[PDB]
């Protein structure tokens, strides 16, 4: 039995033992002490070497990337990647940290337009008719002038060329997955999550691709370019198969949506993953899948039963860093 | 002796309200029990009950405008959208996520597109394959904090607390099977390119049961957008299918053509939005290619903190020209099961000789 | 086991039939259902008469208010007096529909208050300096021009001398659920949730009666007439009594904070209310009294652990009146 | 081909921001861990860590007010306040709820009130109460899914997913006891009016215990208000307390003039509220009595639209003029065991060579 008692800074500020004191503070705090051991024992897991029977059924796939003990899920929502948590997850896919990605479009299209100019700080009050006459869009506390698009539409056309007249030359076939390889590819700039994700062969899922910006784009391309073909079906059999053959599975999940239930439900094919940590605002009580606690998932076969999984109820931009911090940052070395 | 500075600081003078003021006031039990009474007093009760008068006012204003009448040319229309529904002179999108198809609510929305309420539907996949299941085997009613181990021991799944035994899945796989083959077979031999809507159309015309709400949208030509329709069930059972008969293909592509046509070529569009992520955003997204929705109704429980788009105000989409400066759009912050089916009496149930 | 099913339209819209199949609508729909059910519990035990053995032990009090098999405690948080479901509190008091009520001190001055002059409908994001500017006060979408408290103040002045003198001349001990009354008694107008409560006998306890407009004008009135004293030990004793010697009781809680673990509090001094229907907004991760579910209170002694308590998570604006349509508003005729 | 209206509202030009403007980036973990860095980088991370990083900005202010000098009459401002505890430059108002006094962020607050760093104390019974029993018996560990019958048949007392067994209830009722005769005699034979702040300085010094938050409080002379304190376990042992040796009175009204008059004769006032309820409530009643606060900062995880003061933001506080029209108030939408000991390592602990 554990004793509540909260960080004393009589001892002065030693921010590792006041991190390390969340664990006993309770409510949130507990249980984002919960989770840091949780993504440790993920990490720890995924350093450890695959045995010749692992190494075996783990080489079944076609992937291009190394096989590890623990295959670890990122999944993230739009907003944080407008927000700077775009870096954090930047650098965990930088060093090869995380396995697999799942965002939706605006955590795609957002990253790659932050390499063309970026997002200001605003306030959530401001009101959408001056904004609007003045072409500024608001995400949260967040601002974004509409020439970023503006910046987007001239990068991205030329692109959607290519890919038409690769698709239609060359028998390529585009899925999400294809095509946020090729744009992080052509982004080519070391602070875009997507350039290192096409770099170290991670995966990025991304089922409802045309549910944004990259989607307007695409649209209005059509009219010119016809013939473009996203198809979803293969992204399907190739997000699952990374489950199906992992040794272990850890999934973190920032937010709510598809995102999470992407992830959770490739991991319901292996009857469920080993490790899980969510992190998000959402609550149960209006029966989304947003707001289901993890023992909801246990139920379906999407987190083993014998697992420990974690929620923490909290904007993951607060969260999220401290997380890193205190888990893969310390293995850095280990990860090079 | 009271401090002077705190008398005038609490008993500072007022201005007068405009006299177009509304006074709260509630519903009056002394009246007895009339039900239309006591959800017409919500509008002065506050707080979010006054929020679900203004929703009632938005989506009257929504259908009153559906039923003005118009002159357009059919032909333009149609090549335009490739799309054979008529134009109205209010083109109406209802988004809603899938544990709303779980729930009760599924008899709501399927009472609309059963009538040719609404003209566009947007959800998950889970809410397209639970409204199919449902015709094969029900959902029960259960409790939140029910235990997963316990559950997933005796193959129940929990949504909520709701309850879905996994034979539901089974029954779903026999019925689902021999249709995925026939899609194969016409995709590789008669040309055709299938879509998540082309696909929910066509398993609303084979689920053939007037209980799906995806059996009178194809019936009445309200398509179905669902951009991630492998995320769920019905994913699996495409996953598992290919392995026995592969090459199914499901673009995504033409289906935001058709989306966005929908939006740009409509005389007016309302929003009806239940919950958050896609079905939110997709519907929204498709609105700012014509500068904006002219009504806007949002029932969910999100909240705006966290900055995402999930929770965002209404006010956040005015800034994007997802909603027109000009309209005035209303949030009810609340559970849809409780409150869509008040919202439904109130407008669309009330107009249905109209609508016939 | 009870089948998922929606209220079909195509019925027509027949209220009563739509307001019974919430229970087997879902999520908060089915939570509705169940507060229905639960609180007809409370009414169907509070019409059944008192046996001789039951009359003994209950008749213990020194109250005036006849005895019943069972007690209903109504509390509910300042904002909804403000709003109009302070007229559905009215009705229920009005008609002895409930025996104790717990309240803030909002909640009893903003119902005089209203008999002086009304509240409005605003907006919730309306700018609090212009606002203040204007001295008109918000308070969620509702607003109050400060010229409500200017009258407040002609009114309770007189009240508060005559209560001083009463106190030093005639060895009045005050407490909050007295000065209630006496307010109640001296506003003299059937619209007042107050009025009716003093006139059947039915207690009101608000233990912080200082923090609000009351507290204000006390305050300033303590410097020209001082010494008035509001004890809230003996008020302790009082409501602790009432669930002492009931015979059953019922907790019907409208929001969080004091209200809330007042009632909760005063039914652990009989082992638990014998049934309870929370309705509020709050969530239970940050740890809180007001957004712990009704399992927490089981684990004190609050609510017995034989009982089937429920919480619907929603704005009582909406759903409290649905709740009395289906509930005490049926059984009218046998409260007259 | 692309409709024209559609490319007009999706690609719309742009106005250019102030040069002011603040561009969103993350810590970069590449730099290392460097913590102090790490948390700096909250104000450009957005959504509630921005937030966060104001808030700092906030109680830094604060801290700045309060640490320069001023000359006041000692005398007057003892009178007029009825207190011995010496103005400065802004007085600080805390506020907290039960709930943090049985998590550890009891130690946070025990460590503010230990240096003298705050100047007013509001709490709950219960935050009253488990500081003092925390000196008897711990407060363990659970979760909160942990089943009320269980733990009732168990005797353990279930706080969120924290633990509290009721033999701490009993070692309190002993402790307790024996000062609450001591207070009764002091009424009815040496004069004492008793408040819950006299009541709980006395309780304070009774613990006799450095780990207490009201020892330190009574030690410094910060008086802590709580105008419910008899909704806990104190009123529990208050009630049975009083069958065994009647006539102990709690007045409220002396109470309410001792913190109107803190708030009244500041220079400068702060609040730093986490969480809702009479905590917040009566801290910014009682700085509209000099037209508002100058800084103010709430964390809490209350939603506004339900109307509640809780879930109110610092903005419906200016219409009051419970907050000045010239601060910049900021509310962290957040558990305050998060983010409270990150605040003060930012803030007041920075501080330290100055309040010593």
């Amino acid at each position: 039995s554990t004793q509540v008692r909260g960080y004393d800074f009589n001892r002065g500020v030693n921010y590792r033992a006041l991190l390390e004191a969340f664990g006993t503070t309770g409510f949130q705090a507990t249980n984002f002490g919960r989770a840091v051991q949780q993504v440790n024992a993920m990490i720890e897991k995924k350093l450890e070497p695959l045995s010749q029977d692992e190494d075996q059924h783990a080489d079944l796939t076609q992937s291009r990337r190394p096989l590890t003990s623990c295959t670890i899920f990122l999944g993230y929502t739009s907003n944080l990647i407008s927000s700077g948590i775009r870096e954090t997850i930047r650098y965990l896919v930088q060093h090869n940290m995380v396995d697999v990605l799942v965002t939706t479009a605006g955590g795609v299209e957002e990253d790659l337009i932050k390499c063309l100019a970026p997002t200001y700080l605003g306030e959530f009050s401001l009101r959408g008719k001056e904004l609007r006459e003045n072409g500024i869009n608001r995400i949260g506390n967040l601002l974004v002038p509409n020439e970023n698009y503006c910046k987007f539409e001239d990068w991205l056309m030329p692109i959607l060329d290519q890919m038409v007249m690769e698709q239609n030359t060359e028998g390529v076939k585009w899925t999400p997955s294809k095509m946020i390889a090729r744009l992080g590819k052509e982004i080519n700039n070391p602070e875009s999550v997507y350039y290192w994700a096409q770099k170290n062969h991670i995966p990025v899922f991304s089922p409802a691709l045309t549910d944004g910006s990259l989607g307007d784009m695409i649209f209005f391309h059509s009219y010119k370019n016809p013939g473009l073909v996203l198809d979803i079906v293969e992204d399907l059999r190739l997000i699952n198969t990374q489950a199906i053959f992992a040794k272990c599975t850890g999934m973190i999940i920032l937010g709510g949506g598809v995102v999470k239930h992407h992830i959770a439900n490739a991991n319901l094919m292996r009857n469920g993953a080993d490790y899980a940590v969510y992190i998000n605002t959402a609550q149960e009580f209006d029966g989304s899948d947003s707001g289901a606690r993890p023992d909801e998932a246990v139920s379906w076969g999407k987190i083993r039963v014998d697992a420990q999984p974690v929620k923490v109820y909290a904007d993951a931009s607060l969260v999220f860093p401290l997380l890193v911090a205190e888990t893969f940052a310390q293995k850095m070395d280990a990860f090079m």
